RNA sequence: GUUAAAACUCUUCUCAUGCUGGAUUCGAAAUUAGGUGCGCUUCGCGUUUAAGU
């Protein structure tokens, strides 16, 4: 499902070492929805609650750019670039002191791709119904959803098929999980209705990098899938 | 079912002070208290004395 999300209020999502991710990952926006399907009892609630599934895949929100292409990571960097146009980056992110409260968060009005693909038509209409609640009454994501932040309305909502990438040659469009991996993946998965917490931080590699690899692991997927790695044809 | 949830950039501070709607210009110009009506009516300078010796 290609879409384009607009931000009216900013988010914030923050990394460990006091860095703060310049566009919102595909975690994030899977804990959204699944809260969404929560609070609206749909079927499929219980597989966003399982960090398994990989029928669903709601991938990275990456930078759309003037082009109106997707922004592509840079290895060794913290920026994308328009291979199309010459950056996304350390120029977004503002700093927030707020009655004590220091965070940063990421300027608003800044397009960002909703790019999910969906293997089963067992949630066409599962996701068309949340992509339609996207629509009428907006998404959240990052910190401070119950304080507003966070805000992101559809833009451009198209149903279009997709295809695996028929390459070997591919270039990692977001943080793989390997087991020796060099970049320590960090995030989380919360359980309503159980008040279970935990911080799930796993090796593994980083974006922008091209991998010789013959696997082809489906459609990008590096292993975790649910967001996690992606791949773009080289 | 988002390394989440949680937590209001809040509190203090008067657009205030200085400056006069003042200066110039005459309620003036034209019009006669004028027109009508008589100080009139009533009341004899009388009374008294020989041009004589």
């Amino acid at each position: 499902i290609k879409g384009i999300l607009e931000s009216i209020t900013g988010f914030s999502i923050p990394l460990d070492n006091g860095e703060y991710a310049l566009y919102p990952a595909g975690r994030h926006l899977r804990g959204a929805i699944g809260y969404i399907a929560f609070n609206l009892d749909l079927p499929i609630s219980s597989k966003f609650l399982d960090f398994d599934f990989d029928d669903i895949i709601f991938r990275d929100l990456l930078p759309i750019s003037k082009c109106g292409k997707i922004f592509y990571p840079e290895k060794n960097s913290n920026s994308l670039k328009c291979p199309s146009c010459n950056i996304y980056g350390s120029s977004v992110l503002r700093n927030i002191m707020a009655r004590g409260l220091s965070y940063k968060e990421v300027i608003e009005g800044k397009k960002y791709r909703l790019s999910i693909i969906v293997k089963d038509e067992k949630y066409l209409n599962e996701m068309e119904a949340i992509i339609r609640y996207i629509l009428s009454y907006g998404i959240y994501l990052g910190n401070k959803v119950s304080k507003g932040y966070g805000k992101f309305k559809i833009k451009e909502y198209s149903i279009v098929d997709i295809l695996p990438v028929k390459d070997s040659e591919v270039l990692l469009l977001s943080d793989a999980i390997i087991d020796n991996g060099e970049k320590d993946i960090v995030f989380s998965k919360k359980e309503i209705s159980s008040s279970k917490f935990e911080i799930i931080r796993k090796r593994g590699k980083a974006k922008g990098d091209i991998i010789r690899d013959n696997n082809h692991n489906g459609f990008y997927i590096g292993y975790g899938g649910l967001g996690f790695g992606e791949i773009i044809s080289l």
